[PDB]
């Protein structure tokens, strides 16, 4: 129900923004191509009917910015804010988008 | 640092298993290929170099089963258990894999 959608959404966003924060600063044409294809599949395969419906249209209306890490993670913050806007939720400050989602990795 | 990686990991698995449990029972050939492609990028783009390296090897050794929701969900559980075994963590019983992740299919 509403519960599941909320719990899954939170986990997904956490993974989503962390993934983008790791995208390279100088992506190659192939990497830019891969992120583009991943996003399309991410949207199409998202585990919630209405969510996928809305999200597929959003990414086509505002395609993922793949020129760089900053552009991609920022696009992620902007796209998530489009969902927030849609759900009447607060808009998140994107000023520390990379720092907010460190991979905690090497 | 390691606590962040673990948090990112938990969030990713939650999303991952739910996605597999929401895949169609009767997928079309195109949906099957999209899932195959998605999993390849998911492994390739995971937010941790070492994790990604090992996971890519795993999905190649154990390619995703896309014939149905159940096959895909079962595959996801086994693949996660391969990571568990790798990190010397306990094995997870896959007997109720669909239910555990709100397949909305019971
Ligand atoms: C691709 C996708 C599409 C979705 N579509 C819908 C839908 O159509 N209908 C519906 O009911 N639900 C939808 N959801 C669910 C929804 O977006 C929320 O995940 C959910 O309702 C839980 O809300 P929340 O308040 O806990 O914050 P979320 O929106 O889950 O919160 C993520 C957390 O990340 C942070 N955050 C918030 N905004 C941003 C941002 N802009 N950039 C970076 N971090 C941010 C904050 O710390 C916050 O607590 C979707 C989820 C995903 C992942
Ligand atoms: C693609 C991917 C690759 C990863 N690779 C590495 C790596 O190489 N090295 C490293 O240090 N970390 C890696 N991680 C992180 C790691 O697997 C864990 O997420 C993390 O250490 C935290 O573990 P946890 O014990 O809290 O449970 P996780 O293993 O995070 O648990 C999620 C939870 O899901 C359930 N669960 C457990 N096993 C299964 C299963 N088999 N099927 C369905 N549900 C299950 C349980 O409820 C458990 O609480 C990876 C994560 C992902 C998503």
């Amino acid at each position: 129900d509403d519960k599941v959608k909320k719990e899954v959404g939170r986990a997904s966003w956490k993974y989503f923004h962390t993934l983008l924060a790791r995208f390279p600063d100088e992506p190659t044409p192939e990497e830019r191509e891969k992120l583009h294809t991943f996003i399309g599949l991410y949207a199409e395969l998202y585990p919630c009917g209405e969510c996928s419906y809305h999200f597929v249209k959003l990414i086509e209306k505002y395609p993922v910015q793949t020129s760089s890490r900053t552009a991609a993670a920022m696009w992620g913050c902007h796209i998530h804010n489009k969902v927030n806007e849609y759900l009447k939720k607060d808009i998140y400050d994107c000023a520390t988008i990379l720092e907010d989602y460190d991979c905690g990795c090497s």
